[PDB]
């Protein structure tokens, strides 16, 4: 009854770990929104949602995140659509270290732009229900990256923020959660981006270090991450939990020594 009827809006959704919590989410009950800038991948990921689960279950639009008035614009849409925002997944990301600027507008601007949308929409302060926010870090988030410095710096800042967001909602009482998952190594496309110069710039020539490091840990299927994503929505005690998750230890929340 957390997800049963919920509407969700996730970005990222036309592939990997985003169709994952996708499917997932339909499989509980929710209306999802699907968004995602690449308009080929997204029909193709629609169309096989459509056969599987009801179409009127699910909508697609197609939205660069880092551009906000697309953005602004696709939050219209999909509360004009389905009538309300329950659930909003800030899944979208890219790994870019030569166009490093890009990858900080896509991965930390574009976290921030949708959660404060979804504050706008889903805030008791603003005529809304409440609901959660869900932001994608990685385990990247919390480590250094010697081959992906500005991805960490990127999803560090997505922590940072989605602890002090919770904060400022529960100050605010606007009924909304919010939380974050900080996943290891996931099987999906931007496993491949590593091989290759065009996103790697000056530190293709280290990525067998990244190599090594999957070898040592391994690869979780996009499935497995969903299952955390349900958790944190059926659990309403979570806010500004921050949410790991490996094959090597499991489910695991952060734990901070705080003041
Ligand atoms: N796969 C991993 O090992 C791993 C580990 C930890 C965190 N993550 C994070 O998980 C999230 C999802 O990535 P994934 O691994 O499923 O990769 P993916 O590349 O398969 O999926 C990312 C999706 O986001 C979309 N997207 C990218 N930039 C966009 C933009 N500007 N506007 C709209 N949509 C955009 C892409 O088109 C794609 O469909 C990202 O935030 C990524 O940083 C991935
Ligand atoms: C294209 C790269 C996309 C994957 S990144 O988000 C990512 S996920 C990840 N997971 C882990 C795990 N540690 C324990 C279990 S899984 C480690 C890294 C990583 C890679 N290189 C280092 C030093 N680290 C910490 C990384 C890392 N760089």
């Amino acid at each position: 009854s957390h997800v049963n009827g919920k509407v969700a809006l996730v970005t990222g959704a036309a592939q990997g770990i985003g169709r994952a919590f996708a499917e997932a989410l339909l499989l509980k009950g929710a209306k999802v929104a699907l968004v995602d800038w690449n308009l080929e991948a997204g029909v193709q990921c629609k169309a096989a949602l459509d056969e599987q689960f009801e179409p009127q279950k699910t909508l697609f639009i197609q939205c660069d995140v880092a551009d906000q008035q697309q953005l602004r614009d696709t939050f219209r849409k999909v509360v004009d659509h389905f009538g309300r925002l329950d659930i909003l997944v800030n899944n979208a990301g890219v790994n870019n270290e030569k166009n490093w600027e890009k990858t900080l507008q896509i991965n930390l601007v574009s976290v921030i732009s949708g959660t404060y949308l979804g504050l706008d929409y889903m805030s008791k302060q603003n005529g809304g229900e409440g609901g959660i926010i869900i932001n994608m870090s990685s385990l990247a988030g919390l480590m250094p990256v010697a081959q992906q410095p500005v991805y960490c710096a990127s999803k560090h800042g997505i922590v940072g923020f989605t602890r002090s967001a919770a904060l400022a909602a529960n100050l605010m009482n606007s009924g909304v959660r919010l939380n974050a998952i900080c996943p290891g190594f996931v099987n999906t496309a931007i496993l491949e981006s590593i091989e290759k110069e065009e996103n790697m710039g000056q530190y293709i020539e280290y990525k067998d270090h990244i190599k090594d490091m999957i070898k040592y840990y391994g690869i979780l299927d996009p499935p497995l991450i969903a299952n955390g994503l349900i958790t944190l929505i059926e659990d309403d005690a979570l806010n500004g939990a921050i949410m790991k998750i490996t094959t090597s230890k499991g489910i695991h929340f952060q734990d901070y020594d705080t003041t």
